[PDB]
């Protein structure tokens, strides 16, 4: 079953964890990836009440199970922070425009 459902996409905790490890890794060395430069800051225009502290950084999570290294970032994101803590998993799918909704 799914630990996170982002629209059609099914993720296990192992998935979330692998994207989160890449994102904080790039984030530690001050390196980016893609034409949108992931990882980058997540502002929270949304207003989600994360259990975890600011500030946040987002990084694509791929439906393929592959870790993102460029190309289409897809619709799903993993939100973490300076402490390497999972804030949550969000998605543009089902969200109006470039808005985000949370993965269930
Ligand atoms: N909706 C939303 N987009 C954000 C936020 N912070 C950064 N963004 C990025 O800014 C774009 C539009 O403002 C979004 O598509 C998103 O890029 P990503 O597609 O890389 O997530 C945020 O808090 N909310
Ligand atoms: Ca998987």
């Amino acid at each position: 079953a799914c630990d996170y459902t982002c629209g059609s996409n099914c993720y296990s905790s192992s998935d979330v964890s692998t994207a989160q490890a890449a994102g904080y890794k790039l984030h530690e060395d001050g390196e980016t990836v893609g034409s949108n430069s992931y990882p980058h800051k997540y502002n929270n225009y949304e207003g989600f009440d994360f259990s975890v502290s600011s500030p946040y950084y987002e990084y694509p999570i791929l439906s393929s199970g592959d870790v993102y290294s460029g190309g289409s970032p897809g619709a799903d994101r993993v939100v973490f922070n300076e402490n390497n803590q999972l804030a949550g998993v969000i998605t543009h799918t089902g969200a109006s425009g470039n808005n985000f909704v949370e993965c269930t």
